[PDB]
């Protein structure tokens, strides 16, 4: 009789209930993976990418580390059969713009990649929520939505979750207040064209615009426009100094994963289908405050925007549809 | 009146749990992210010589830390940012080049530590030093000698990770979760490490009692293959991925947790071993140590066989053989 | 040679860095104690009360349970020397109003008890923050402030922290929103006279009063006044059904302890010195949004109140000073 | 249009995945409940007891407190339909021995109560794990097993989980070691007749009995028998000083709930069906080291016991069967 049989009497022998997949194990993917592991969101974690050596190596490195956590099942493969029955699938894979390549051609190359990834994801996890991180995130959330045929509640983009956190932080810096005691959103298109919603900014329900009506206008003696500028410059300076951004996006994605996996029903400014709002008729995605839970987006908060704020979202929607209508599925 | 003064009436205008990570390579930043997310530090300092990359990593962490219990994160090539650290983690060093001798490699690491350690000591004289840089047993000695710190405040990451791997694979053999297995890998980090079969148990039922031939050459179950797989485990990560980051990061974070939160948990870490197992020389090896707010408060005196004592004694001789030739 | 000396070689020997004291081990005190233990806020916990048997029994019951937590040092005694070097001291002890006793006489009996407790606390922990839970909490926070001679930043009352949470919850119930995604305060005097600040109530920075200006008035077709009424009736119905309230106050106190012990700089509507605000000239304490951290109250948020809201706080301040000025120290 | 419809656009209108029931809202029940809430083990918590006022009052007090936690769904009722689809059902209800009542009559009164409780539990949660806390726990685990007809893996008693923790602590005290770095079990019948397994006691795999073979015998110069005595006296001294034990059992039960609800596969000395082991032929339950996970007891660790240790378990088994065979189902 073996040592196993002398030491252990077994009574019985199952399926995971909180499985997350990360597609793409570049810097961003693995930052998402380590952040998710350490918030203990998943009882099974699956990693998928096309370079088989690097992929298995990352799986093993995580596994060994995970001996010092609440150790989950970690699997990996180029084959999407390892992603079966995921509650949440996080897409970080994509193509980066090359010198002399047009925006249209770049998005089309991303579309062609998603035409392989998304149907494979849907085949193996038909009930999953899709969280799109790949840039440009507003367009590629649309792309994932179109190819998956999923309802709008189960297709989310990382959107302005991180930029809103940055905005809240710098707002705090101006007021001598911790970022956690500040509220305010950056909405619309992820990046340069994003909209600082001044009306919504408050500390303890005391709205900033009420006390200082010139906040965010050209006539602003305190020049709060410089805050939103610094939010945008913030991301570029990380890339200039370090080469790329990993930790910041990783922890923003983990924040969204937490709200979904633990049904927290917290508000996040994430890329969602925006048709019907702000005089937008086209099938585009932009960031508005959404309530995230176990079925993805359960509700939108209907933010009242000024004339100028509506114009900026409308302009972004036009630009995005301008590209989306030229894409070939 | 400004918006600030209309909104906020201010009444009032040092960190108690400051950690420094020296070196922001893959291992350093894996230590940093793992420490941040276990919420161990109210201030985190990063130090390295490449100024751009360093500031970039600080900023990336800072922005991410908006989704955690946000601590103060600072960075610089200047060690003045490390002032009043409770714990300083050394990951910096030099890697062996093809045809470079062990002695020359350690000497290049010694020359680097002759800059790092005195700067650390200047700014955090009461800190615990945790050495991760390889080879870890020798470089823990190096840090000890240059710092002049007492043996309790100079620790090497040692066999903390390898012991976890060992416990896991032991579990795999027995059909048991790694957390319900006990057992250590002691001595020199790497190929020469010692699987202590006597100590291996599940729920206080010792494996060697039920199967006395466990770990010998005449072992019909061949438990020697378990320790072999622990060592091959680390190499296969390097072959497949290029380097190891996440595994060492989380092992270091485990040790940081025990120290920063005064958990008084047992870890097989590199500590001064002179006096034990008939070792006369000033060498460091991994034995079970109780880690808390003052570093190593106690050793557990593990009874070793003749063969186990011989392997530690041999490692100690090899290590002293190199240590005595180093120039400080 | 002993088993101890054969097994363990000792290298060194200490003092606690995160010590909390709970004064009073009635239902409220022990609810505070268990809630604080299990949020892992304290490396030393001290319990103080006058009934020696019950006190030691509660200490031992906690100690044995704490073997399944990050086990802290737990001490107890009638002698305040066990409270030495507390960062935070929580006062739950006091006297309860008897049939035919006047409010003034009750407060005076509480003053006489605090004239024993507070100087003993101050003797042994001169740098501690005082958190007052004992009712009536606004007056007894003043009493603790006067006897301690502590600066206003280190003397806090549990105030409207719980009632505000209840308010946010019921606001959420009306809107079909999770309590965590609702904002709004109940300010002023703890209990019946507390003020629902309608102006501050919002979801994702969209203020409720903007969309529905009649919110909280007598001509409110949705009758949001019933929400604040239910917050007040809520507490009485617990007392009628169960006999007393323990768990709710315990977890509210633990919330405040967390912000203080972990320097979170989170906003809580707690009883603080209100002289200078809302045309109040007297030394009274009422609940306004305060930022809590390792030095207690670091900042107040200056909430803009309507004429009627100012009147209600002013009236409470007058009533409280009316009693405070008749007290004998 | 209502304020709700102006503020929130809803996309979706579910079932709990981690539901726990606590039967009995006495001191022990509510200590289990608060401890389970604060380790965040349940997304739905159900409380059941026969006194309707007290029950609803405790539910409301918990609910209000839970606004400062990851707020779960909390329900209550005398009707077991509130317990539907529980993963784990914790039984604390039962009868206490009255003056001049025989042990047999007491157990029979507990059996008669379980003949109402257990079939109602099984009806509404047929796949649940049963955790029995009610004393005497080894007999009432058997009673629950017989009435439920559940397999032995899904019927567990709190057993020697707490007493083993106490033992480990006092072992640590002798060696100058933190309780977390000590290992050792107290096995068999809960209470006076429990067996300190000296062979299993170790620090870092260095077995105490190897260094000191006289450990636990009458000619032990260090008198380690006094340690097990103090474990037993420990529980009585809490009852003498305070009146009852709540916090200690609450946190022991929460420890077991954690291992089950989070599939930790940790070893606990819990009451399980012991027929086949240690020359025991009868259907009795005693504490042996069991691996607890999402399906309850997945494995036993087969502890080698001395002749004297086998005799003590055999004697307990005889005593327990002596009573069990006289019970009327
Ligand atoms: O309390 C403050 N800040 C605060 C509070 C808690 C922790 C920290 N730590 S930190 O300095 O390391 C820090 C922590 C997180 C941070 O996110 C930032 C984002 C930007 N930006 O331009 O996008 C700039 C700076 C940060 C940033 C800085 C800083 C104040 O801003 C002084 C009120
Ligand atoms: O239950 C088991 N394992 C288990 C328990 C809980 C989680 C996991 N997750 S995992 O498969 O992803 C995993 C998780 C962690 C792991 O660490 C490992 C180390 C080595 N090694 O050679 O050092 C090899 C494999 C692992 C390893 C694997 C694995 C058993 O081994 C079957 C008893
Ligand atoms: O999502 C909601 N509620 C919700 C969210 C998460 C958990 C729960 N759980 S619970 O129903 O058990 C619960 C949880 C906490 C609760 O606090 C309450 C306070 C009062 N009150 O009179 O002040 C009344 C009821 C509660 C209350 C109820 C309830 C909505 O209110 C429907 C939006
Ligand atoms: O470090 C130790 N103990 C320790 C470590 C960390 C925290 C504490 N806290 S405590 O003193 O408040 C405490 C904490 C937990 C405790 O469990 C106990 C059980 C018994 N018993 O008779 O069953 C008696 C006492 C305790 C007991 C005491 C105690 C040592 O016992 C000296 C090794």
């Amino acid at each position: 009789a073996t040592l196993k049989d002398q030491l252990i009497y077994n009574l019985l022998k199952q399926t995971p209930q909180n499985k997350i997949t990360v597609v793409g194990v570049g810097a961003v993917g693995m930052a998402c993976a380590i952040s998710i592991l350490m918030k203990d969101l998943a009882d099974e974690l699956a990693l998928v990418d096309v370079i088989e050596d690097k992929l298995k190596g990352e799986m093993m490195d995580l596994q060994h580390g995970s001996l010092f956590l609440r150790t989950p099942k970690i699997v990996s493969g180029k084959d999407y059969n390892v992603t079966a029955n995921s509650k949440l699938v996080i897409i970080t894979a994509g193509a980066r713009q090359q010198e002399g390549e047009s925006r249209l051609n770049l998005v089309q190359r991303n579309v062609n990649i998603f035409k392989f990834i998304i149907p494979n994801v849907v085949k193996y996890s038909p009930n999953c929520k899709l969280l799109i991180v790949s840039n440009p995130v507003d367009i590629l959330t649309y792309v994932a939505w179109k190819i998956s045929g999923f309802p709008k509640n189960r297709v989310i983009g990382s959107g302005c979750n991180l930029d809103s956190a940055r905005f809240r932080y710098l707002m705090g810096e101006r007021l001598g207040v911790h970022p956690l005691s500040c509220h305010g959103w950056v909405l619309g298109e992820h990046g340069d064209s994003s909209v600082p919603v001044w009306s919504g900014m408050n500390v303890a329900g005391v709205s900033l615009k009420t006390l200082h009506p010139d906040l965010g206008t050209d006539k602003d003696k305190e020049q709060w426009k410089e805050v939103h500028k610094q939010v945008v410059e913030s991301a570029y300076e990380v890339i200039k100094l370090k080469g790329y951004t990993s930790w910041a996006i990783g922890l923003s994605v983990a924040d969204l994963a937490e709200s979904i996996m633990k049904n927290l029903r917290r508000v996040h400014p994430v890329s969602t289908m925006i048709k019907g709002l702000y005089g937008i008729k086209d099938d585009v995605f932009l960031s508005v405050p959404c309530i995230l839970g176990q079925n993805g987006i359960s509700d939108l908060v209907k933010v009242t925007l000024t004339s100028e704020e509506e114009a900026r979202l409308k302009k972004s929607a036009d630009t995005l549809w301008g590209i989306q209508k030229e894409l070939q599925f």
